[PDB]
């Protein structure tokens, strides 16, 4: 009932700011989950033995690969947190609730395998879903946990709140399939530009989230340079062993999953930074002022990217 969460000082601070990094001790990664619900959505949002419950089985629904693991799981909820308190009056009660859970389930289940190869390898998952493959599983997946005996956070919500707290989920997790990013932050850029964008417009509202869950997704290109450069190795250690598992299909792998083409990895992530990284955290900064540190975060990466094209590192 009078059970607030703290955290030690340097993370009771560090947790506000957007380049917060939550550490290798996992056994605290829930505390910092539970303290983020806390001052995101109230000590009243959830039944705190169910949401610990729901917690735990989402933990266990993750798998031990180099990069889409637990650590991103809370990690992208952690991005989401820090966007969802710079801009506290521009979200209902309910998507500050479906959000930061959609952000823990966004990746459930992920076995470190882009849907390209799942489609060339013809996987079940293939079949049952012919577009955004995983994300459709990993809905699924957040729909089963969510319907586990005691694991219902949602318990005590209306018929129909519930039933726009799973739609506002479903969308943000499909939105976190970055083949459909590219379309969705073009008609963005266009609606704020000639001035068509209305947050009261739900079709609007979910795109705005969508670009978000893009932007807390690749946060990673946020973080302090040794965080960054860190996390691009266990990237490029799944992108590998998937490379091979194409090779091993008789198939050519691009460059980018070609371990034998591990010296153009700079000049490969310049791509990134520029096709992806960049143009998602210009358009989220036009559309939502307070998050402009993730913009000048992946700047500074950028550039620490060019210096190592240039011998400087
Ligand atoms: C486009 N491309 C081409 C080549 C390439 C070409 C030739 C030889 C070697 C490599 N490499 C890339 C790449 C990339 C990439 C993709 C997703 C992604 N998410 C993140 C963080 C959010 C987790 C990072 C940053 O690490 N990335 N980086
Ligand atoms: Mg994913
Ligand atoms: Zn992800």
């Amino acid at each position: 009932g009078l059970m607030q969460f703290t955290l030690p000082v340097r993370l009771c601070k560090e947790i506000e700011l957007f380049h917060f990094d939550i550490g290798p001790f996992e056994n605290m990664w829930p505390g910092i989950f539970v303290y983020m619900v806390h001052r995101s959505c109230g000590t009243s949002c959830f039944e705190l033995e169910k949401l610990c419950r729901f917690i735990m089985s989402v933990k266990k629904n993750y798998r031990r690969v180099p990069y889409h693991n637990w650590k991103h799981a809370v990690t992208v909820a952690h991005c989401m947190y820090a966007i969802l308190q710079n801009n506290h009056t521009l979200f209902t009660d309910l998507e500050r609730k479906g959000l930061l859970i959609a952000c823990l389930c966004h990746d459930l289940d992920h076995r470190g395998f882009s849907n390209s190869y799942l489609q060339k390898f013809d996987h079940p998952l293939a079949a049952l879903y012919s577009t955004s493959t995983m994300e459709q599983h990993h809905f699924s997946q957040t729909v089963s946990i969510l319907q586990l005996e005691g694991h219902n956070i949602f318990s005590t919500l209306s018929s129909s709140e519930y039933e726009q707290v799973l739609e506002i989920i479903r969308k943000a997790i499909i939105a976190t399939d970055l083949a459909l990013y590219f379309g969705n932050r073009k008609q963005l850029e266009e609606m704020y530009q000639t001035g068509s964008l209305n947050l009261n417009n739900q079709s609007h509202r979910d795109r705005v989230i969508g670009l978000m869950m893009t932007a807390c997704d690749l946060c990673s290109v946020t973080k302090l340079w040794p965080v960054t450069k860190l996390t691009a190795n266990d990237i490029y250690a799944e992108f590998w062993a998937e490379g091979d598992e194409m090779k091993k299909l008789g198939i050519q792998p691009i460059p980018m999953m070609d371990r034998d083409k591990k010296d153009e990895v700079p000049q490969g992530q310049l791509g990134f930074y520029n096709a992806v990284a960049i143009p998602c955290y210009t358009t989220l900064t036009q559309i939502l002022p307070p998050t402009e540190p993730l913009l000048k975060a992946c700047r500074d990466n950028l550039s620490q990217w060019e210096k190592v094209i240039r011998g400087e590192e």
